[PDB]
C-alpha cells in the first residue's frame, strides 16, 4: 500500500482537457487523502517539485507545489510541500521572470519559459478550509506550472 | 464513503480511451479507495453499474451491480473489474432500454447477449467470467465508458 | 522617509499593561497613520513577520500582521500586510495548531505555543472603518501573539 | 492634523514606568515631530502649562515645559514652549520653593509640593542637538514635574 501513478505524455488526451472542480463531498475524505498521498509519492519518486492531477490520469482540480533545492535547482528554495485543491490564480504579477521548467508529461524536452514572478491564489486545503496566499519567484512559477495542466496546458505551449 | 461528482455527456473526458491500471496500484489502498467511492457513488444514485471515467478517473475500472432500481433489473453481487477485457461477444443480440448516469433521455441498445469477459481483481487476481442478458449489457456499457463511448451513439 | 524604533524585552514592564484604546479623534489623524508607519518600518527592518504597539513603547491597541517567509521564519506564509486599531477576537476555534514562536522582545528563546486554529477578528482601520475578518493557521497564531501582547502577555507565558 | 491624546489617569500603570529614551533614528523624524506636536495639542487643549509623554500611553523621554500666565496661575511668566528629548537634570539647587501644583493625570486633587527653586537641565531638541539650559522658578517647578512622570512619580507622592 505505497503506490507510484503512471504518468500520462504530450500527445494524450486526458493532458488537454480543463480538470472538474473538487466537490464538497471529496473534502476530508480518505479518497482525497489517498489520492494525495498517491500525487506526493509519483512526484518524489521522480524528484519533481510539483505535480497535477491530470498528469496522473485524475481530471481533478489537484495540484502540489514543493519546492526545493537539489542539482536541477540549487537555489531553489525549501517550503514545506502544499497541496491544493481548487485553486485560482487571483493575480498575475506584470513583473516577468525567466524560468528554467521540465514536466514528466513532457519528457526529453525541457526549456524557458516566461512566467510571473508574483502570484495570489486562492485555494482549499485537504480538510477544506478556504487559504489565500501569495508565491514569489520559483514557487510562483510551480503554480502557474501546475494550475495550467489544470486548464489543459503545457509550458511548451508557452514557449 | 463519498459520493463523488460525475460528468455529464458533451464533457470530454468520457470521450477518452482509459488508462489500464498499472501493476504498482494493483493491492494499493489508492486502488481500494478508488473502488470504494465508485462504489458508494453508484448505490447513491441508482446506477446498476459504473466506469470511472464518469468520476473523472481516466483509469479502466468498471463495476457491474445489476439490481430491481427506481428499472425492473435481476439482482447480482457487485462485481469490480480492474482493466476488463471482453475476449468473446456472441453474434446473438439482445435489444433493451439504457439509461447512464452520464447521459440525465434513455435508448434502445443492441448488445451481445453474452460476453465473456477477463479481469484483474482489486488484489491483482486474473478471473473470466461468462454474463448473459442484462448483466451482459451492463458489462458491455460500462467498457464503453472506458473506451470513450456513451450509449447513446450506438 | 520611515524609521527603525527600539524596541522593548522581556522583563521591561510596558510589556504587561493593557494597552489603552485608540480613541475616536485619533482616527484618521496623520498622528496614527505616522505610528503605523513607524511601527511598519521597524517589523520590516527586524524580519517581524507582525508587530503591537507596546514592544515600540506605545500602549495603545495598534498592531501588524504580515506573514511572510524571512530569515527568523523561513516557511511562513506571505499575506498582504494587515495593519489593525483596536483589534478584537470574537471567536477562537476548538481546534488547536501548535508551532514555534518568536517576538523582537524575547531575543534568543524561541519556543512551542497551542494557539487556536482560526481566528475571527473585528477591527478597524486606521481611516476608521470596522472589518472582520477570519485568518486560520500561521496568520492566526500572529493574530493571537499580537492582540497578547496589547494584554500584557508575552509567548513565553503560554507554552 | 488636529489631534488630542487621551490621558492616563492615577491609578494605570504607564504613570509607573520609566519611560523609555527616545533613539537617534527618531531626531529630526516626522513620527517625533508628530508625537510632539500631538503632546503640544493636548497640553493647550486643557490650558496646561506642561506635559510628559507617558501621560499619553507613550512610556519616551519627551516633555514640553510652557509656562504662561493664566487664571490658575497669574505672574506666570512667558515663555516660547520648548520641548524636551531625553532630558537629564544635571542640577538641583538646595535652595527650595513651595509651589501650587495641578495634573492631567491626577483629577480634583490639586496642592502644594516642595520643588528646588533652580534646575540645570540637559536635553536633545526634535532635530537632536544638545542644550544645556538652568531654569529658576516655575518653569524650574514644570521641569521638575514632567521629569517625574519620566521616573513614574505623580506629584502627589512628593507630598
Ligand atoms: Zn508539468
Ligand atoms: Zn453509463
Ligand atoms: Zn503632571
Amino acid at each position: 500500500m505505497s503506490v507510484v501513478l503512471p504518468v500520462a505524455k504530450r500527445g494524450e488526451d486526458i493532458l488537454k482537457l480543463i480538470a472538474a472542480p473538487v466537490s464538497a463531498n471529496e473534502l476530508n475524505s480518505n479518497w482525497l487523502y489517498q489520492l494525495a498521498d498517491a500525487m506526493h509519492a509519483t512526484m518524489l519518486e521522480r524528484n519533481g517539485v510539483g505535480i497535477a492531477a491530470p498528469q496522473v490520469y485524475i481530471s481533478k482540480r489537484v495540484i502540489i507545489v514543493a519546492s526545493r533545492p537539489n542539482p536541477r535547482y540549487p537555489d531553489a528554495p525549501e517550503m514545506n510541500a502544499v497541496v491544493m485543491v481548487n485553486p485560482e490564480i487571483l493575480e498575475f504579477s506584470s513583473e516577468m521572470c525567466l524560468g528554467e521548467e521540465g514536466c514528466l508529461s513532457v519528457p526529453d524536452e525541457r526549456g524557458q519559459v516566461e512566467r510571473a514572478e508574483m502570484v495570489k491564489v486562492k485555494y482549499l486545503t485537504l480538510q477544506g478550509e478556504m487559504v489565500e496566499t501569495v508565491f514569489q519567484g520559483f514557487p510562483a512559477r510551480i503554480v502557474q506550472h501546475e494550475v495550467d495542466h489544470l486548464n489543459g496546458i503545457l509550458f511548451v505551449e508557452r514557449i
